[PDB]
């Protein structure tokens, strides 16, 4: 009688036992990581405190880790991003999950708290690993002593990295992380391509609107910018791009971009005046892909075209100004994660007024939101660097270390580029692609080995 | 007039380059703005630059802005097909010494590099080195080392020659401090990638008026050469296969939309015909080698390529295909300047009518440059900006005039700041009428940058 | 007040269906702009309209189109899994009889167009009918034909149901003039491709969120519907191969980057296992059958498909696949309603993780409308402008008061005028906020047309 | 051969190059070589007498020569005074064949060319058939030598402008003699009139500019055959689209393909004056090409509101689709090098060699595809001119000057080739890629209504 678990749905479980079967198809480096490491039990003894989008695709990865000899306590990292399906599979198996689709901020808040506590006890956890970094930061400010057991954190995204750098900068990091986003299986393909595939597959499902002959305003052109611009792009929409970094700003104008700011001259000021009205009256669709603050300000919203659609494919919803919504604004949902911002006021609204705005996910990652993120075959990269950086940190066991030798290894550090090859190659096989073998004088003439690394550190691909 | 000092085609295309050079200046935002900014410091005052990069129109707005800036420069071509004439004519008779023609030969070329590093005879007294591939750092530090003991650093262009620099570096052979120009973002993810993507179907277009749209091209490589060389193709409607020795760069052509595929079974290249996948090979309309590596397009790939494909490389040097077998063994027809029909049936004599033949564009040399005009003004512009930039930096350094501890923590491959990679980016973008966002105080706190920049570490791959 | 007669999967739906007629409308300009324009005229008062089309969102505001011009009307779906049970519900909830919920049996389809063709249990007095594939057509054809004396025309919405249209026509069958809405511009090289391109990629990710990227499909058909599913699958990244019969259609193939291939050796389908190109299906990731033909994606084609490959159909009728040869011979797993794993080991049971099955959609029935919500409203805009223009001009004609000699005189299948293909459009592109430009008088002197048009002969393809 | 002089070209000593370029081509061209091949042996054009006047391309190279292997006498002029290849015209004299071409021809000359095919020794040469491309050829014989047009048995017009001016003379009378449109094959429309502007439109442009098109505003005026190729041609070097037109319905197609649909015009309303023009728009724009065979669509007013140093060209068949004529008027011209002019909007007596108030201006105004390039790629012309050879044969062998005059009353029409033709000419264009067609089972055939050898689509047909 397992109970040490909160779902929407346990009976769901078939169901997403079903889809796990066949992601396990779509994630050839991470089962490969299964049939590599089986026999050899890398994460026996490991107790992994795991929070990130509780999908199908995390499904492989949580089964992937236990399969190595680990145990785990699974959250969410979003309110949002479940797939009911596959958090009732991974309780059906016996592991301790605690994720819905539509958590509350209160709820969400305490399925990290069920992860952390078994039976009104901290967990006797060594592992973490993490996707924004929201568990990291539940764990040194409210827990700071179980951090004193635990090896390192691997950490998934792009905010979540930054906000380690941060606590190392300012000497508030107390285990050594491993940027699980900068292998370049993970963010040049999850970051890129993921968005890619799902960001207009989250707007199809919840408007079902026509994308092609419209304008779309992408904010920001880094990896989640320049993969959302071409998800829309290719789908026939007129894409112009915002971006502060005049080095971005480059790519999306040889990408074939017009490159704009939502501000006259690109000077935010703050006021009204500052808007170019005559663009943003013309704009269809606003993403916002920056992991910064208020990038969708309030009187951008004021100023887009009448029934625009808004949404957010950053890690959080502080990048539209929704508090603005929220106060001044009504709101009619259409259905679940879709509703309508009636520009008219407060006071009621006329249900066929025609001055409303569209927001997806209540300003929430889209793509999880609205449909099921990343794809497996694209998330098989990520995760099989997960596991790697699991092994690598576990197998170094941090926590065990006399403190005269801790300070060189505290540290925030990328895998090693052999790693990220080595991810790519099984990733290239199960598209069927047969890559090619240097001979020694070939390898000679460029300075390698025949069996990598190819590129220096230094490359950028 | 009175000036004697150069070597060019034909000196009376001068004024067609002038006019060339003038419309150039208004596609190259970011080197003009270089020349008025730094105009009234000269700080290239007392430069002696030795220059070998392809002598475009591209190349002399660079040549005319070190110039401009205070240094006395003499000047070469890196290639033997890359020279437009109308450009060194226009340079030459602006009292600019220069040694390029398109058709140069071997000796020719070696000819021309000696006459940049010789006046009258003894070596000229260059303080500074601008290189694309580093044929003129071979020769200086092998035949000309005295030299080097007055140079205060290479400023080198590209990634072969970049490549030959950390090698000499790690070797201690390497005489004077380098700046590692190719790996500016606004180079290397600008000039290489998109670049080719410009001017790759534009040479193939050039030589053969081939229809591409509908047939098969196999490109070798999937670096920034090859990712711009497989989408230049491919936005013309060409079905595209990539082949890659790099699993992250395969991975990469796989989610870009190609199939990724080796001219050899299971991708053993051991040599034999056997190895060949005769198959794939028999299909290709157009093979392209963009690797820097050697040999990659073997005698056994030219074999077994479908009659009448298009044979061609647009990587530094022309060892991507072993023309040397071809010279050996088959027939060569002239189409036209550039362009031969390699006749695979016999060494000696051809039917005007053989159906068996391949099209080899440029001998195997850059194609780009060699059958059309090489990357466009608007993106040289970025290449060249970080040239300027980089010469200023390592002539104001005075590495040769420093103290043997200075040197030997300044003797190393460089690159330049992020920060001025990015200003360089925002004339480009300003060029084009782009307008880049500012960041609130706010805005930049939360994410930990200055408003002004750099805005993203050191280890972003963009 | 009491309304009983309707038969939808869950009234409850009503309130959820109508907000989303609301924003269809929105992006509806043509429809909407038709239903302002004629509403205080009233073209339709006396109109009793069966109608027989897949029961959406968009269906819904062409329903409540036909209503405001003044029309009755009694609703079914044409297809088995493309009602959207919201739309359903919010028309019934109106007071319009309406039968139809995704996942009918083939006994509940058959049941639910009678419904619409009985009141009462007796035959409805209709006399005008709007149909989707032909079934509704032919029924009454077949079962009641003294139902078509009284009835003033069919307007035909698609390409399957034109040709049946054809053909009773040629054997003196059809009883009542047609309008083939099809072939509108404003319909088929709207609808039929940029629709299919919309929507097939929408279904498979639905249906299976599978990565399209990087995977090979091929699409059998290059007919309009073909052209919108082959840019569907190749802008996500798709390597997509055609399959063709008509040499011209391949030809634009080819000229739009595909490489073109057949099921068969040589194209020759001798109905036996050795003329599969058995190398060719088994690297293929997925097949998209487009034809309106029947098995073109036979038994031994199933038979060679690479294990897990998904396969579905986006022509009208699931026969274009032998889904009947894998209901004899291989076993069912559902994954979820409308995607079913078919295991190739056998008949009676199955292993839970065989790795020998193809991932079948909507059980063979039209995709986008059967895993997804098929066509956009604002592609929709177009076809269903054409439908209400055509049902006006039919009821207006009035041929079923017409004396014999006259009839025979009427009895024919026609289009629209260019004039109002050339309005709808209008609306569309004004929908975008594109702008179009008007003529000078000697501007259109100089071309031969009218300023305000038709703009192009009757001959002109686009 | 020995003593053969009629002809005129720029240098007969380019024949060898030209012949190199046409035994490429002829591997490039597999329908149109294949009906060279297999009409050879019956010789169905012996006696035919054909005036040509198209473009002295490389690829009417392969034209010529397959008509003249299948029986015909030909004398030849290009339709263009830009777009002759020199090496073309070389190859075509040396082999015996009368050709009057040559790039860069005056109006003056232009003319003299297109009469010396018409007259030989003097005399109206007796000539029996017509190929036309752009009715220039077909408008002299009615106007100038009608006398001539008693003994030809018809015209085969290769291209819209010219299909345009045949109904013109059908609807009023004026047409003498039968014509096939050769231009609304599919495989001539939708291959050539779209697939070659989108191969050529880009080349001829970094020909004459070597300009960045990648991040740069383009604006191309109609979206017809030619508008959806030249937009393609642009959008895929990354250029920002937007597109104008008269037809809503190609607007339509322009809006669903991915482009912004804009007017030169503040409401599209063009009522002359310069306050009616989108001067923000216009001064965006970097490139603008017109697609259109209309007359004035590039007006004075919108070339004085173009951004600086914008591109200008045409594509289209004639030059006035832009008022060349008013900057000739009014600013100076600059030669950068052959058909590449600066034009100093600074005013007409003279400019500043560093003025930076200029237009970009190819080919004069003329097609500028075959102006600053070489036009479509054979394979795509393969398709235009295998249709060419068919129309030929057809008209020939009607035999329509020997008519009665009631037969002649039935065939005083302009037509287009059967579909079946014209599947058989996309046939063989499919396999040269490779291509292979699938072949319906008699059961398949029988659900569809179609015979197994085709035709497989109904006339109404669209593609
Ligand atoms: N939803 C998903 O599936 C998903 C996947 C990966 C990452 N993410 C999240 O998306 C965000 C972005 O990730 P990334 O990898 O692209 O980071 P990135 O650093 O590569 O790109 C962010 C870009 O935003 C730009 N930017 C910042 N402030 C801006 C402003 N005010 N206006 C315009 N541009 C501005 C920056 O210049 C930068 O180029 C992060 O929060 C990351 O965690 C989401
Ligand atoms: N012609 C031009 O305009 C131009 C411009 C820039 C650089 N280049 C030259 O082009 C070459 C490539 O430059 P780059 O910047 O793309 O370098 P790169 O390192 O980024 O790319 C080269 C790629 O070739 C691959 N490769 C090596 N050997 C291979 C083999 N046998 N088979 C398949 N793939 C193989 C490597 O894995 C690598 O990804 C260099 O010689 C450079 O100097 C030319
Ligand atoms: N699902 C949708 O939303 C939707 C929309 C419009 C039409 N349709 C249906 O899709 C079908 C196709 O419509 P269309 O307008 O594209 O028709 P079409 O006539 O334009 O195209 C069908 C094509 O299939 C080709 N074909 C026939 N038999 C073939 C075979 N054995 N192998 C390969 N190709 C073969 C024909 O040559 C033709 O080009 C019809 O059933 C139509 O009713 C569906
Ligand atoms: N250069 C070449 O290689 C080449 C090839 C084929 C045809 N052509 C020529 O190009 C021209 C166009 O041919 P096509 O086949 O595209 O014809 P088309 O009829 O298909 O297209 C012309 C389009 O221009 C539009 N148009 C007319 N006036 C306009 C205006 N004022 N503003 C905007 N749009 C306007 C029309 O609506 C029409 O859609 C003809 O002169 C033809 O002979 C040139
Ligand atoms: N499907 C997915 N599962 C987990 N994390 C994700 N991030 C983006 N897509 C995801
Ligand atoms: N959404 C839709 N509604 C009705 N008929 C359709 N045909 C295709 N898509 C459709
Ligand atoms: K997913
Ligand atoms: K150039
Ligand atoms: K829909
Ligand atoms: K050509």
């Amino acid at each position: 009688g397992f109970t040490d678990y909160k779902v929407a749905d346990i009976t769901l479980a078939a169901w997403g036992r079903r889809e796990l079967i066949i992601a396990e198809s779509e994630m050839p480096a991470l089962m490969g990581l299964r049939r590599k490491y089986a026999g050899q039990q890398p994460l026996k003894g490991a107790k992994i405190l795991g929070c990130i989008h509780m999908t199908i695709q995390t499904g492989v990865l949580i089964e992937t880790l236990v399969a190595l000899g680990a145990e785990v306590r699974w959250s969410s990292c979003n309110i949002f991003s479940t797939q009911d399906q596959a958090a009732a599979a991974i309780a059906a198996a016996g592991i301790p999950v605690f994720a819905w689709k539509g958590e509350t901020e209160e709820e969400y808040e305490w399925c990290i708290e069920q992860t952390i506590l078994k039976d009104g006890q901290p967990w006797d956890a060594n592992m973490v690993l993490d996707d924004g970094g929201d568990l990291t930061e539940i764990l040194h400010k409210k827990y700071p002593q179980m951090l004193e057991r635990i090896h390192g954190i691997t950490e998934e995204t792009t905010t979540g990295v930054h906000r380690l750098l941060d606590m190392l900068k300012n000497g508030t990091l107390k285990v050594p992380a491993i940027n699980v986003n900068d292998s370049v299986t993970k963010s040049k393909n999850d970051n890129k391509y993921g968005c890619r595939h799902s960001l207009n597959d989250a707007i199809k499902r919840g408007t079902d609107h026509l994308l092609s002959g419209k304008q779309a305003l992408v904010i920001g052109y880094g990896d989640v910018g320049k993969g959302s611009s071409q998800s829309l792009r290719q789908e026939g929409m007129i894409v112009k791009v915002a971006e502060v970094d005049p080095i971005c700003a480059m790519q999306a104008c040889m990408d074939g971009f017009e490159v704009v700011s939502p501000y006259k001259n690109g000077i935010n000021d703050g006021t009204e005046a500052s808007i170019d009205a005559a663009l943003l009256g013309k704009i269809d669709l606003i993403v916002t892909t920056t992991g910064n603050v208020n990038v969708c300000d309030a009187n951008m919203l004021k100023a887009l075209k009448k029934r625009a659609v808004v949404c957010n494919i950053g890690h959080f919803d502080n990048e539209i100004d929704t508090a603005f919504m929220r106060k001044n604004w009504a709101w009619e949902e259409v259905k679940p994660q879709v509703h309508k911002i009636h520009r008219t006021g407060k006071d009621g609204f006329d249900a066929h007024n025609d001055d409303y705005l569209i927001l997806l996910a209540e300003g929430r990652l889209v793509n999880l939101g609205n449909a099921t993120g990343h794809p497996s075959r694209i998330m098989d990269g990520s995760f099989a660097n997960q596991v790697l950086a699991q092994i690598h940190l576990f197998e170094q066991k941090y926590a065990d270390l006399p403190a005269a030798e801790k300070a060189k290894r505290l540290s925030v550090e990328v895998l090693p580029k052999k790693l990220d090859e080595e991810v790519a190659l099984e990733m290239v096989k199960g598209f069927g692609g047969v890559v090619t073998q240097l001979t020694p004088k070939q390898a000679e003439y460029i300075g390698v080995s025949v069996e990598g690394p190819f590129k220096p550190d230094t490359y950028r691909y």
